[PDB]
């Protein structure tokens, strides 16, 4: 049985490729996440279809409807098999679907147009001159949601309250406002998308400060699948291996343009 991939457009885990609509099929896409899928797959032994999550999102329980959305639902809806994508490892997915161990690190990171004078989460916190705002449906978004840390409690204080919305709902549309804005909108995003970015011309955003947390992304599956244990194994051995590291060097170090 072919195995149906939930994943998400997301640069560089996975990006159509140039004039893609002359292409069909998994022939359409490439990237780091498109490369593991083909590795996963012969390491587990499955044939497999690559959807791009119909919603775009990567997967929030509605505090109104209690439904999952993004490619958590997927999963959990019964409408993918396995996701593999940038999706952070959380408390509140665990309780729904399995997670693989780690296939990268990232914490929670800040982008700003070059120039910008802000140096940290405390300086954001502290001014209002500069707007800044986080991706819908993510877990960056619960984090400053959920944090009893006061610089990052003060930050969610303005950021649900400012209208127009500060929120974003794809990484892209945040960055384009960091540009847009001719630095006047700041962005908050994983050091994973923000190293790979910052390195693509135009050459006009930087990274700032540390990272905020520190946590991975896994491969993920239904509650209980029979594909986990494999799944878990393989992302295990590629790590081992080297593979993923030479990923990371393909998609990241190799693709940079800015000097
Ligand atoms: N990796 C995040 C999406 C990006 C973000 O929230 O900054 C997630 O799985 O929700």
């Amino acid at each position: 049985k072919t195995v149906v991939v939930t994943t998400i457009l997301e640069s560089p885990y996975v990006m159509m490729k140039k004039n893609h609509e002359m292409l069909e099929g998994n022939e359409r896409y490439e990237g780091y996440c498109v490369d593991l899928a083909a590795e996963i797959a012969k390491h587990c032994g499955f044939k497999y279809k690559l959807t791009i999550v119909g919603d775009g999102k990567y997967g929030a329980r509605d505090a109104d409807t209690k439904i999952w959305n993004g490619m958590v639902g997927e999963l959990v809806y019964g409408k993918a098999d396995i996701a593999i994508a940038p999706l952070t490892i959380t408390l509140v997915r665990e309780e729904v679907i399995d997670f693989s161990k780690p296939f990268m690190s990232l914490g929670i990171s800040i982008m700003i147009k070059k120039g910008t004078p802000i140096e940290s989460a405390e300086d954001l916190s502290k001014q209002t001159e500069i707007a800044y705002g986080t991706l819908d449906s993510g877990s960056t978004k619960e984090f400053f949601r959920r944090s009893k840390i006061a610089v990052f409690d003060k930050m969610w204080t303005y950021m649900r309250s400012a209208e127009p919305s500060v929120f974003v709902r794809t990484t892209a549309e945040g960055v384009a406002r960091v540009r847009k804005s001719k630095g006047k909108y700041a962005y908050l995003l994983e050091s994973t998308m923000n190293e790979y970015i910052t390195q693509r011309k135009p050459c006009d955003t930087m990274k700032v400060g540390g990272n905020l947390d520190s946590k991975g992304y896994g491969i993920a599956t239904p509650k209980g699948s029979s594909l986990g244990n494999a799944v878990n194994l393989a992302v295990l051995k590629l790590n081992e291996q080297g593979l993923l590291d030479k990923l990371k060097n393909k998609w990241w170090r190799d693709k940079g343009e800015c000097g």
